[PDB]
């Protein structure tokens, strides 16, 4: 197949991990060779982990990083010190998996995985063929089933736990929980946030059963101070070695300080454990230089555009109390019921649909589409801001338009 037909045909695809194991088993059980650090978290996984990443990088090692889901194109999923797989490589690969898929096939006739499970054995495959020093892995959903969870990491991280995906993982905190907490293994150091207290039971009992070191946010390491700086923030860390201070990060939002100091805690938990060096430099610079997309992102001075993903209460409030902290004057903000949120926080706010998704009858300042919105703000008033956010799948549309 060809790349079109090869993405293609990753997504044609349709409660323990055999059926992966099977395919791994075939592909040579690349997830038991080489080095991991496992994520997962309702919320901040894929912040933690791509921050994890940079630092990583920048302290000279090859890194893996596997998050869910794109901003701009599929290959984004698998990344080798950030750089996508790519199209022939992804080509290639597709092509070992489905051969070995296909010759499993004929053994057992009515074999078959998941999408998420044929790619993340193919990340894991290739990987290993790439021979990366470390791959970040951040799981799709939850935990101890998640198809990512067959490897024993350096390092376990949990950002933190909240009723996102109730449908699936369960009803309580507590039962989503313990979810999480089925990627904490025997001996392994685990790294959270402050956890809510249903989380963090559920936690201390299971470090208690696997003997993990337990590194909390705000007992163990905290940031001390924190301010916005330009698109950005500057921060201090702290842990039991001290201070870095002055760091910046290019993401703004009052929970990525935590995300950021459980990034950087959790590198230097790597180093340590691989006998690895980390200076305050490394991580500096990997903060630094790092990037985030679709993520209260800033895609355009004039106009000022600003695209975001913010999903949650959480990620909108904090985007509304930062927005209202980066804009003191008037903006127009396209959301596709944290809506009346915005609408009391701003000016002009257009509502528009989530383009892949099925548009619904409103339940007892509307467009029909973003580019619409965009337009019209821009005619009306060409230089006041326009911040786009709701979804990510919106923010991802709009990234894919403008900056493709
Ligand atoms: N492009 C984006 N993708 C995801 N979350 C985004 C985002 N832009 C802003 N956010 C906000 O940031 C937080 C999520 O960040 P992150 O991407 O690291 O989470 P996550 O990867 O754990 C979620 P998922 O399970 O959906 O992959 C939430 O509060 C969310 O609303
Ligand atoms: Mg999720
Ligand atoms: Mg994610």
């Amino acid at each position: 197949m060809n790349y079109t037909e090869t993405v293609a045909y990753i997504h044609s695809f349709p409660g323990d991990h055999r059926r992966i194991l099977t395919l791994l088993h075939a592909l040579g059980n690349p997830q038991q060779q080489g080095r991991y650090i496992h994520v997962t978290g309702t919320n901040g996984k894929g912040s933690a982990a791509n921050a994890i990443a940079h630092v990583l990088e920048a302290s000279g090692l090859t890194v893996g990083l596997y998050t869910s889901p794109f901003i701009m194109r599929f290959n984004e999923r698998i990344m080798i010190d950030h750089e996508p797989i790519p199209d022939a490589a992804l080509v290639n690969a597709v092509a070992f998996v489905r051969a070995a898929l296909e010759r499993l096939q004929q053994q057992q006739a009515d074999f078959n995985v998941t999408e998420f499970e044929f790619i993340t054995a193919l990340a894991y495959w290739y990987f290993r063929q790439r021979q990366v020093d470390v791959a970040v892995i951040e799981v799709g959903i939850g935990g101890d089933t998640d198809s990512t969870n067959v490897i024993t990491p350096v390092v376990s991280v949990l950002t933190e736990v909240a009723l996102d995906h109730q449908k699936l993982l369960g009803h309580t905190i507590t039962a989503i929980a313990k979810h999480k907490a089925g990627i904490i293994k025997r001996g392994i150091p685990v790294v959270t946030g402050n956890l809510v207290p249903d989380a963090a039971a559920v936690v201390a009992a299971k470090v208690a059963t696997t003997g993990s070191q337990w590194l909390r946010f705000d007992r163990d390491f905290s940031v001390p101070k924190a301010k916005l700086h330009g698109w950005g923030q500057r921060f201090t860390y702290e842990d039991q070695d001290g201070r870095i201070s002055d760091l910046e990060v290019p993401l703004v939002g009052d929970y990525q300080q935590r995300n950021m100091a459980i990034a950087i805690q959790t590198a230097k938990v790597y180093a340590k454990q691989t006998e690895w060096p980390l200076t305050p430099q490394n991580i500096r610079q990997g903060l630094a230089a790092s990037h985030w997309p679709a993520r209260l992102e800033k895609i355009s001075d004039t106009p000022l555009i600003v695209i975001d993903g913010a999903h949650n209460p959480d990620g909108i409030n904090g985007l509304i109390t930062a927005l209202k902290q980066l804009f003191s004057q008037p903006i127009t903000v396209i959301a596709g019921a944290m809506a009346d949120r915005l609408t009391a926080a701003f000016s002009t706010v257009y509502l528009v649909p989530v383009p892949g998704t099925p548009r619904a009858l409103p339940e007892a300042r509307l467009k029909d589409s973003w580019q619409e919105a965009l337009a019209a703000s821009l005619n009306d008033v060409p230089d006041q801001p326009i911040v786009i956010t709701g979804s990510l799948y919106l923010a991802s549309a709009v990234r894919q338009t403008l900056l493709g």
